């Protein structure tokens, strides 16, 4: 019946969930891979095995084991992106969200959720699909994804654990997704994976996956590449990174199948615990474990498939936001602080630059540092400030985005680049953030149009621009159906996404992109 | 009598010169060393034995033997500068202007000109002492050097062509001043010298040698600094140069004083024909003879003397004009022409930059190119014009000078610094060069006090602000009697000298003057 579907695993039997002066039909929690469980710790995600009965899929599943920020408690600003409901190894579900009534076969948007490769969920509420679903017709999957250890540890040559595992756990709910949607009124031949930060990130990885291509239509990338610093270690640190944490646990180190066992054998919270003591630098941007570059799933290099086109060859929207740097500044650099108005000194700033490239020689920060001050008045604190936070941003998602911006544009079929710079009225956290890394999600997923959450009528209004422009985008392949220009590697447009009438405007952080992505490795390349 | 006075060396009859509604007595030609010719070619200066009789000053002495430039004949934009009475091996002189009545004891100025230490002369018509004199009281002499190849050829270790002759030359002419200025109403006790380009660079090498620095007061720097990169070679380099030479002349290169006899027997002419096909490598803003850093003369490197103080310590007035890049692109760099309004491509641009700073590696190249160029419009002809402009300039002349204030003003009397940046009204280059590297000097001289050479009115007052600062400089010790601050490492005040009300500003060129002074340097260092 309208809340009753059969699909090729079993029947799922979901809720009406009412949203605005309506409803829509939601599917929650549906099985996708089986419960990667003790032994299966680790191991590549199985397919679930079908059911009999309907399965009821009502409530939100459980969250995956990750580590939940306590820094600022109660706090909404922080609290937000936490995990909301029991944590749980077994955590691989996805969530529908479809039209009343069920359309014949519509556009669906399947969203990848980010949070660095250590965290995340799909229960979040900012990531309430039933708006986007309901004012734009789309079906809206959201899916679960193991992070972490759990997701990322990667002893190379051993099946027992090889990596990206968590990977490959997005890779079959997309295959679920491909399967089954059609039960849900869902066209597989056009369906849009989304996600910002690492599901930015993890998306632009299944564009150039040999394996994951076929199973989805475009993308639409976030505040992340699959080429920024962050989301990808060689193998060997893969190595490097789970005998230290064989050793924070204590493990048997020799067989590297007992370090296997043993870290199979601790609970999940112990592993949550010493997860950030095997990094091997002082850095802020940086995370433990994350995706190996394996040569199978990556087949190569990225820099190389990104060289010679080998990827997928659709159209893209991507973009990047204001202020990407602020919330690991904030999270830590030193002399940064919710309630100062962090003004940062030459003392900490030049700290702060280290954390920041951290891979960096000292020419290399002489380098950084020349570019980034402002000798005309060097020590001026809030300049400091200001600065660094354009360093991370930059470093670590601007710069490698227009990267992947323009190495994509030369063989794939259409690229849209916004740029978005609205700071929300009623965020809680400090002005000096500004247009935090993370903020046009809220924008996306429809939450402006909820009344009882405070937020201006413009802001209701760019939220209804923007999800246009996307479940216009994830059909038509184009975004506008005034015209957002195609990015090209000419006069390489993009527009500017806030609630002022939209200005294409050309090259985004030209100047210190250069710097970035071609200066700064020649100089870090020769000494 | 007024024109005939009585000195060390013997008598000299001057002359009578009209200066505007006036006269002032004028002493051409004096000689104070002895001609070094022949065997003496490329030796010291030897003391000029004195006379019996009245010598005759009337009459401009001759030049030196030097390069004419015949770029671009009868323009008066070249010509202005070429010398202007035969060139001589014959050319060690004065020139000394005196008011009428002959002052008992008043402030001196010297003018050490300059010209690449490759040319120059005391007889050109923009050095004409007389309105200075004759406006402020002062005598004003102006002295003659050997440049070139006689003056700065360097077999270090042979007393036949030891270096720094031409060095010396000034120095003669400074004692000289000491001893008898008296008897022309000076006062030995208050002499400036002063100087521009690499007259400006002479200057502060006598403020740097042991011996020099007793012979005058005060300096007066304008576009120069000892420290500039082509004011001075090491020994080797000056080595390599003369047997360079020597190969151009097919001299006999086994017993290095055949070397020396080999050029002793050539003509003038044959040593300024190939005079530069000794440089080693492809550079604007270069020059070949020069002064070698001799452990005589200059005890030990540049660089330590500034950064220990061991140098004269006084006040010093200094300063850079806009445009000093210019004159050398235009006679040097691909693309420009007088004539044409040279908007250079990115292709020339790349050229450009590599004649600028031919010492570079290439990663050195990089680091310029990002520095001087705008990425938002990479290849706007005329940016690339102008940031070449400012590649020479800064490179050449305003980066070498703020280190020499820098690094003075920690241990001297006083610093004044300027930046001068009018255009004159009636100059005769293309307006593309603006403020061209040489053109302040006919403000400083008092020019546009005559009428019949057309300048402004406010030039007229430009001028006359001028040669106030400077003569008030160079007794007082300070320039003005609104008040020009002095130049402090703190808030690095300076004034634009134009003529508009004088601002103060401070941090001349900082930016670029730390990638310059600093960066560059290290990563040249490194690779
Ligand atoms: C990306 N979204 C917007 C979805 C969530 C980001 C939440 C704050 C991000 C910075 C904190 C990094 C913390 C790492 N540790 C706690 C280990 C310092
Ligand atoms: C400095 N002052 C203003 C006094 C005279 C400079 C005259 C033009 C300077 C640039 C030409 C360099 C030429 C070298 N050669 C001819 C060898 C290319």
């Amino acid at each position: 019946s309208e809340l009753l579907v059969n699909t090729k695993s079993g029947k799922v039997m979901g809720t009406r969930v009412p949203v605005l002066s309506s409803h829509i039909s939601a599917f929650l929690g549906i099985p996708f891979a089986e419960p990667p469980v003790g032994n299966m710790r680790f191991r590549r995600p199985e397919p679930k095995k079908p059911w009999s009965g309907v399965w009821n899929a009502s409530t939100y599943p459980n969250n995956c084991q990750q580590y939940v920020d306590e820094q600022f408690p109660g706090f909404s600003g922080s609290e937000m992106w936490n995990p909301n409901r029991e944590m749980s190894e077994d955590c691989l579900y996805l969530n529908i969200w479809v039209p009343s009534p069920r359309p014949k076969s519509t556009t669906v948007m399947v969203w990848i959720y980010g949070g660095g490769f250590y965290s995340g969920s799909s229960t979040l509420d900012v990531y309430n699909g039933k708006y986007l679903a309901y004012t734009e017709e789309v079906v809206l999957v959201s899916l679960s994804y193991r992070v972490g250890a759990f997701g990322f540890l990667a002893l190379h040559g051993s099946q027992e654990a090889p990596g990206n595992v968590g990977l490959l756990d997005q890779r079959m709910a997309l295959q679920w997704v491909h399967d089954n949607i059609q039960f849900f009124g869902g066209d597989p031949k056009t369906v849009t994976i989304f996600g910002e930060s690492a599901g930015g990130a993890s998306v632009g990885m299944h564009i150039l996956s040999p394996g994951s291509r076929d199973l989805f239509r475009r993308a639409i990338l976030q505040s992340g590449s699959p080429n920024c610093p962050w989301a990808s270690v060689s193998v060997a640190e893969g190595r490097r990174r789970a005998v230290e944490l064989g050793r924070n646990l204590n493990c048997n180190l020799n067989s590297d199948e007992e370090l296997i066992h043993c870290l199979r054998e601790k609970k999940p919270q112990e592993l949550i615990d010493v997860e950030w003591n095997v990094l091997p630098f002082d850095s802020i941007f940086r995370f433990s474990f994350v995706p190996v570059i394996d040569g199978e799933f990556f087949p190569t290099s990225l820099e190389s498939m990104l060289n010679s086109g080998n990827f997928k060859k659709t159209q893209i929207l991507l973009g990047v936001n204001k202020d990407e740097g602020s919330f690991f500044l904030l999270y830590g650099a030193p002399g940064f602080s919710k309630d100062s108005e962090s003004k940062i000194s030459r003392e900490d700033f030049m700290s702060g630059v280290k954390l920041s490239v951290p891979h960096a020689n000292d020419l290399g920060l002489d380098a950084v540092t020349l570019q980034y001050t402002d000798w005309m008045d060097d020590n001026n604190g809030i300049k400091n400030r200001d600065g660094l936070d354009d360093i991370v941003g930059d470093h670590n998602v601007i710069c490698p985005l227009m990267h992947f911006v323009n190495k994509y544009t030369k063989f794939g079929n259409g690229t849209y680049l916004y740029f978005f710079n609205h700071r929300a009225s009623n965020l809680v956290w400090p002005e000096w953030m500004g247009v935090i890394h993370g903020y046009e999600i809220e924008f996306v997923f429809g939450l402006p149009l909820v009344k009882e959450l405070n937020y201006t009528a413009e802001e209701e209004a760019l939220s209804r621009r923007i999800m246009h422009y996307w479940a216009t985008f994830a059909k038509t392949g184009n975004p506008n159906e005034s015209k957002w220009p195609l990015f090209t590697t000419k006069e390489q447009k993009f527009i500017d996404l806030n609630t002022e009438p939209m200005k294409v405007h050309q090259r985004l952080r030209v100047q210190m992109c250069v710097f970035w992505n071609q200066f700064l490795p020649k100089l870090l390349n020769a000494t």
